[PDB]
């Protein structure tokens, strides 16, 4: 019925950027536009995470994929359309599309987390909220 944890990707500096918030009713789909952190960046590495912590290293890695062939441009210029989709079965599909070329790549996360594991993660996020925000502040929608 609901997404037990927020689902997002890593933005520059290892920042957790959530596309689907914890407790969102499913099926659900959210889209955000991202960009490159470096000049003439030829690709973006999409790193899929689940959890409530501000930094991705403190959340659970679900999977990674690369989107290559980004045409040369200054940092912050390319437009990468990222869509997180949860179907009726609770399965997550993540797609990244380069708006200039139309090139897309995707990953489907399979469940081949218990109530206590989810509760531990939510509680830990509440306990370390300040340390987490300090780390986030020092390091917007740019991807590496």
């Amino acid at each position: 019925d609901v997404a037990p944890l927020s689902l997002g990707l890593e933005t520059a500096g290892g920042v957790m950027t959530a596309l689907i918030k914890r407790n969102s009713t499913i099926p659900t789909k959210q889209t955000q536009i991202f960009t490159t952190y470096s000049d003439n960046q030829p690709g973006v590495l999409i790193q899929v995470y689940e959890g409530e912590r501000a930094m991705t290293k403190d959340n659970n890695l679900l999977g990674r994929f690369e989107l290559s062939g980004i045409p040369p441009a200054p940092r912050g210029v390319p437009q990468i359309e990222v869509t997180f989709d949860i179907d009726a079965n609770g399965i997550l599909n993540v797609t990244a599309t380069d708006k200039s070329t139309g090139k897309a790549n995707k990953i489907t996360i399979t469940n081949d987390l218990s109530k206590e594991e989810i509760e531990r993660m939510v509680q830990e996020a509440e306990k370390y909220k300040a340390e987490d925000e300090v780390q986030r502040e020092r390091v917007k929608n740019a991807l590496e």
